[PDB]
């Protein structure tokens, strides 16, 4: 009806979409299914069931399926977020997780795929050599035949990939026919199981590759001659005073049925682990046996490797790898964000059900001795799982070989395409050589490097030793795919909208943890190497990206970090659960371009205590075209002064035509979006009455208006010349906070930030509240904070100029009286706090009409008449 | 003469220096020396040497000492950097590595010190019980007496820590006397060795706690009665028809000299590992032997644990820990940055020499069988190392017990002080309860928690199992102390000035690697757990510091990341090796407060490709006091427009009275210090002639002058209404770049960036150079990027307005002619590039006199007359 393929889509298929069909079954399901059903299912799954016991085999398959399923969930989250590129799964992963994670996952998955191309060649060779056409001799035969087969497959994928695309369907057909034959055999093995008997010597199993009858003597022409097995346990071969070894004279050779019925109940026997070390004779704990020993013979089927749990998990994991292949044919899709998750998860569920069912079927149909037999021995040299089939084990032994060579072709096509895709991106520079492609867009150098790595793999001519490396590389790939999603969900990474119905970051984190444990349990010494290689690739990609975009390596690296943090900072809830003063210190520069108030910087350092954001802003009156030299000079001066006063922050100078306009620009333009200030710290205009320039107090009140309108807090320090330094300290003193009717939050939060510094550390705090929603919060804060409270109530007229403005707020959401009341405020404040070390004090807002600015400044001046060091505070915002 | 201490200094002594002697030997040498020399040296060093063979024992001691030595170099780099706080080593590490690393190292070293207070109690109990006053019985005796001893020691520390301070000198005396006795025994043993004999039956070793004579018979009154050992090997006790066991009737008891002379040369025997598993009889491969076996008696000294190299390194590592104690008396110093490094390194060299010497001496003095005896048996139940001593083994048996009790006191005093120091810093919230102090400044609840954890340790009553956990915690502490220095040196962390003569970050990195390998080799089980615990505490401290300073958890976390990156960015070389345009798009806001040119944003997106820094600035004409609502509305509008055009960057609005002054403030003040821009992107003032308000071209040229003065690049896009959108593309075209005389960097770099975007991907590049060293640079760039070059020379007067400017540069380090030559430039440019999709084109500088501004604009308008899309470019800077 229709032709399809299961291979990948590299840069060749991506450049088509950059220059400018199938559903879920044929688009995402069949590709993932044909790539998960590897060779292990046919060559090591029975052996794993045997040497692990159905219970532990089920646990191993479940853990592997658990990591791969959680990784499928994370990969579906990656697939749904944003547009799905036309390329393979690598392009999706890159565009979703950034170039760093994209390249790390790409290289780990590529090493995985190369060693998979090696394992599948080794498996096809093992099937061809051992089962179809017959110690270290076997390893060298596998080496030479696997090298020949790899040189053949490389030429095939190099010359004629189109035929591989055409025959992918035949390979899938072979896989499915083989699995259905396995199931049909398991079923037919209920009533009529097959006739595969095994010669077993007591409870020690014998081979059958050369024996014919499981009897100590055969009878040709009524002559009780000794069977051929006599020649393998007795160096007499005649029975004429035969000198047989220990174990043979005592015990019995028996024809044990090798495949009992599915309902026979043999499962009760092999429900437990064996884990016998190397060279141990395989023992069935069912038949009778003597106790004599010593007869170490050649026909005893021996455990071929020192099996263990952590070894079995690694040997089995490369049968669940391949889930990223689900979305390696994503360019030819109709609804990608719908077709990819469903297809991938359904494929993984299908394969997990097949594996978990076959574990139990092998448990309950194959004898507990034929399962631990890792080379199909003891059954006259036929495939273990092959014995469970409807027609004959031949269907399985041919289907497995064709499937495994097809998967080898698949992995020698997907690995170099992925390598040219990682090369053309210029993510990693030195791989640029592999960016070269053929005329039709097929990799050439990538294919050669993949051939080299696959040959390196093949030189270890044993599935049991290649499987851990393959599994570790795919495990690292899945670990990064599971960790990047968790990170981008937690840290609110931009453009991370995982439009999935079931993806919760806990799932990806759980997958990361599960098969991180899998990596380490398999082999921690391989796993640390893999983690360090992946981390080095990740950091090198990050460094190259920084050098590419910003122009410098480490400079640009910190630049990228800052820019990314600021971006991530924008797309969030602009409010904060707590308010913290992030200061803009307004330093006034005299006509000599020196800081007219260093105590401003000293007090800012004492307020912020070396932490937080401090923007020191200053305006230089003049024309910028002919002042930039003076600008750089004064900026260096202010930076040196900031360093001298232990202020950590940034300096901004604006060369402006008018001081008021310069400061009005500074108050609203300082800081990059996200790193905005929230308070403006000003010095009081000392001698405003004595400076006949009418613009001093005007400029001050203008700055106050601009701050209030911008909804920033304001901290006007007065008599700042008498503020302390950083080296000196106070023996004993009282920070008196005079919280007038409104704006309590700042007035109480500041003296604690101050007393938390070494200078003001040894002083006490006294809250002289004068004028009840806010009242409750003060008690809670003072409980948080264990300072001292005090209430001093007075007449309403004295605080009229305050309450008036306060009233103006509630409806929103004279001068002679102001002066006659400010003196009352003076009376109380001095009579209580005259000898304080720092008096915080709430402020009234500036008048609406700019005419009473002289009156407002006189109000302030008299309000502060007689106090040593005053911190006028104004809220302005929400807090 | 002078009284001193070896304990630590917690918040008690730090608050004193915050409120406001000994040199190197008595200040930082002896405290470290008394604290490195622990119990292992006397109770397990001999067994380790025996079990490992002198070679592998030397390897163990060397690897451990190298880990701790590189950690000492990193710790000295920490000590020299900045003023050294008066508190313990914890305060130094905190003030040098930030509260995150400070708390992580503090807690890991604290758990280390607690399990050390447990191990030393176990050791004192083992010495008291096994040697001084005599299976699971031993373990339960150790549990009971260790719990009793911990209950006593907790009271001792709680009541009378001053006496621990007073008798630290006696403890050090005991340590050094024990070591000197070891050396005196070793030297004396050459000519005169002591008479410690060992019974040995063939090559199987016998015990000696109950047996008296190494003979199968003794003769009282000349009667051949069989020795007591006959009863322990024969159930007859009379020799009358003795039914003696197998290995006893055959072989020969021999009284082998247990301590042969240092000149005897036994080292040839015990130069090789034994690693015999649990329960194996200890064999000397020198004496004669029969071959029968089976008679597993109770008097055969056995291997008490399945020992391995990875186990021996863990068992021995808690003998090199203690270098952080070197600076536990850092408040009482004269020259801290000079005393601490030299003191610590000299103490570590002393202890390393002591260990590497005792290894070889035990190799050459103790029999190769008495070494593998882990409980001092076979020598009449005497301490194996004690046998090497001049006066008697009892000097060691007493000195070691007193030293181990003293080290228990030291580690039960250093752990609660450290815990209260971590608590009072408010680094971790929940530990606040442990900040509770006694009257004189001593911990109360921290002591209880330390006692609880030490008891949890003592429940494991075996040094061989407490040592790996102690070693893992101290190894994690050293790994963090090594990694933090390497990081802060690489990344150029602010205030990281390691004024040390020999510290290089490669040393700290090799130390981190060595000690990480040690962790994982010892037990990856505990290594992963410790790494995860320390990482969680680190991230949690970072989160708490964020929520403390910025006010929010994740918001504040990203804020802190950005602030730290920006700060790190300041203390560096402000120039970068490569020039990359970081755009400031000057968007023009109409009277409707709507962007008059979205194409500016589209083109900035195409130019930067969504990566890099893009600050979109705009001025609102008016007063800020009464426009803030309109300001926020237009800012939201511009943000929506930027997000619509895929522009990743920030937005800044300034409400100013004069558009020209607003722009002159934007250009020089945008961005936080470090994240400055270096290119200003403008839209051409279309219809400047048709506007009777001459302020259009005046403002444009003012902006150009400001950009030139600020030394920023300038990109004026003309006919921007024709610039393509994001969704469309160019099928084919040519970016014709006209590098006239100057600024080849930008003119060759911009079209490469543009062709790198999908819109301009399918177009080619043509350089129509018009006017030697600069031509060289062009060749290299074109070789790097593979674009097309071409040269079109013309007359000098035609480029007068350019070369004139050029002349002004050389000395640094008319209108009718310019116009009539501009039309010639027009003829060339149109004849070559009329149909070009985008003509880049160099700019002349604006006239020095502001009168020719109309003439300058007419010159530009002519120069650009007839072209579809022009990008006027001006370098301005260094590049
Ligand atoms: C297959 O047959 C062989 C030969 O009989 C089995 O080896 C023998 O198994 C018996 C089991 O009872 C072992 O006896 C054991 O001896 C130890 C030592 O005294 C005793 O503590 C136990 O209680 C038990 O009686 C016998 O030692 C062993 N022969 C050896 C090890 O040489 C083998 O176990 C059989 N396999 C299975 C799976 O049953
Ligand atoms: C202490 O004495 C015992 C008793 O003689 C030693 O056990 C025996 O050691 C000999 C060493 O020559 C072993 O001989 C070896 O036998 C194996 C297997 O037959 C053979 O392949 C070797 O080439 C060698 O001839 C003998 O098996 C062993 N007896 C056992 C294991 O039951 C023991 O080695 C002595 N210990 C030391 C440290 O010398
Ligand atoms: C071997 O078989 C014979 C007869 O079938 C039986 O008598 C004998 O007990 C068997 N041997 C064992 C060890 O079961
Ligand atoms: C035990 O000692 C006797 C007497 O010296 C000697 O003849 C015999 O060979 C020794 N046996 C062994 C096994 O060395």
């Amino acid at each position: 009806m229709a032709n399809y393929t299961n291979l990948t889509q590299g840069a060749k298929e991506h450049e088509e979409a950059e220059n400018i069909q199938m559903g879920t079954f044929m688009g995402v399901y069949l590709p993932c299914l044909q790539n998960i059903f590897g060779v292990i299912l046919f060559l090591r799954l029975t052996w794993v069931v045997g040497t692990a016991g159905v219970l532990q085999a089920f646990a191993i398959v479940l853990i592997c399926c658990c990591c791969t399923m959680l990784t499928a969930i994370s990969m579906s989250a990656i697939a749904t977020n944003g547009v799905v590129p036309a390329g393979g799964s690598y392009f999706m992963i890159s565009r979703a997780l950034g170039p760093e994670f994209g390249g790390a996952v790409g290289l780990c998955f590529y090493l995985g795929t190369t060693f998979a191309a090696a394992m599948y060649i080794l498996g096809a060779i093992e099937i061809f050599l051992v089962y179809i056409v017959p110690s270290a001799a076997m390893l060298n035969n596998m080496r030479v035949y696997g090298t020949a087969f790899l040189v053949l497959m490389v030429l095939v994928v190099f010359i004629g990939v189109r035929y591989v695309n055409k025959f992918a369907s035949l390979f899938l057909a072979c896989v499915i026919v083989s699995i259905l034959a396995i199931y049909a055999g398991a079923i037919k093995s209920s009533f009529a199981p097959p006739h595969f008997p095994v010669c077993m010597l007591g409870n020690r199993t014998l081979s059958s590759r050369h024996i014919d009858v499981c009897s100590k003597t055969k009878e040709i022409n009524n002559m009780t001659v000794p069977s051929k097995l006599w020649g393998f346990f007795c160096n007499s071969s005649q029975f004429f005073n035969a000198t047989c070894d220990e174990y043979f004279v005592h015990n019995n050779v028996t024809s044990i049925q090798g495949i009992p019925g599915l309902a026979s109940g043999i499962i009760t026997e092999n429900l437990w682990s064996n884990y016998l070390p190397k060279g141990e004779i395989i023992e069935k704990p069912s038949a009778k046996s003597s106790d004599v020993l010593g007869s170490l013979n050649h026909e005893y089927v021996l455990v071929d490797i020192t099996t263990s749990f952590t070894l079995l998990v690694g040997i089995f994991f490369p049968s669940v790898t391949g889930i990223m292949a689900g979305s390696n044919r994503s360019g030819d899709l109709k609804d990608a964000q719908k077709s990819i998750p469903i297809g991938t998860i359904l494929a993984i569920l299908t394969t997990s059900f097949v594996y978990l069912s076959n574990v139990v079927l092998f448990g309950a149909c194959i004898e507990g001795v034929v399962l631990r037999d890792k080379f199909g021995d003891a059954v006259k040299g036929n495939l273990v799982v092959g014995t469970l089939s409807w027609p004959s084990p031949w269907v399985i032994v041919i289907g497995s070989f064709f499937s495994t060579c097809g998967a080898g072709l698949q992995s020698l096509t997907g690995a170099p395409r992925l390598l040219q895709a990682i090369a053309k991106d210029n993510i990693i520079p030195f791989l640029r050589v592999f960016g070269h492609s053929k005329a039709n867009g097929e990799p050439t150098w990538a294919l050669l490097l993949t051939a080299a790595i696959a040959e390196l793999g093949i030189l270890i001519a044993s599935l049991d030793l290649v499987a851990p490396i393959l599994s570790m590389f795919f495990l690292m790939c899945y670990l990064f795919v599971n960790l990047a999603c968790a990170l981008q969900t937690l840290l609110r990474t931009p453009n991370w909208r995982p439009r999935f119905r079931y993806y919760h970051w806990a799932l990806s984190f759980m997958g990361m943890s599960i098969c991180l444990a899998l990596m380490f349990i398999s082999s921690w010494y391989y796993a640390i190497v893999a983690m360090v290689i992946a981390g080095m690739i990740y950091k090198y990609i990050e460094y190259q990206g920084a050098e590419k975009e910003w122009g410098d390596g480490i400079r640009g690296l910190s630049l990228s970090a800052a820019r990314f943090a600021l971006l991530r900072l924008e797309e969030g809830p602009p409010h904060t659960k707590n308010w913290r003063p992030q200061l803009l210190v307004l330093l006034k520069l005299d006509e000599d371009l020196h800081v007219k108030h260093p105590r401003l910087l000293t007090f800012a350092s004492q307020l912020k205590a070396g932490k937080g954001l401090t923007i020191v802003g200053s305006v230089i009156v003049g024309n910028f075209l002919e002042n930039y030299g003076e600008a750089l000079a004064a900026e260096q001066t202010i930076k040196h002064l900031m360093e001298a006063e232990k202020v950590k922050g940034f300096c901004q100078l604006v060369v402006a035509a008018k001081l008021r306009e310069g400061i009005s620009h500074l108050i609203q333009s300082c800081g990059l979006g996200g790193m905005k200030h929230n308070t403006v710290v000003m010095g009081w205009p000392n001698g405003w009455r004595q400076s006949e320039d009418a613009r001093a107090w005007k400029t001050f009140i203008g700055t106050v208006r601009v701050t209030t309108a911008a909804h920033l807090a304001l901290l006007v320090a007065k008599n700042i010349s008498f503020f302390p330094s950083n080296v000196e300290q106070f023996s004993e003193g009282n920070i008196d906070v005079w919280w007038i009717v409104h704006d309590g939050g700042m007035l109480m939060l500041l003296p604690f930030l101050l007393k938390q510094h070494k200078v003001w550390r040894k002083c006490s705090i006294r809250i002289f509240t004068v004028a009840m929603k806010k009242d409750l919060a003060t008690f809670l804060y003072h409980l948080r904070i264990e300072a001292e409270v005090e209430v001093v109530e007075m007449h309403d007229s004295d605080i009229s100029a305050y309450t008036y403005e306060r009233d103006l707020m509630m409806e929103q959401r004279s001068n002679v009286r102001r002066m006659h009341t400010a003196v009352k405020l003076n009376e109380v404040i001095v009579n209580k706090s005259h000898e304080a070390k720092l008096v915080l004090l709430n402020m009234p807002g500036p008048p609406r009409n700019p005419e009473g600015d002289e009156n407002y400044m006189e109000f302030l001046e008299v309000l502060t008449e007689g106090l040593e060091r005053v911190l006028l505070v104004r809220g302005g915002g929400s807090e």
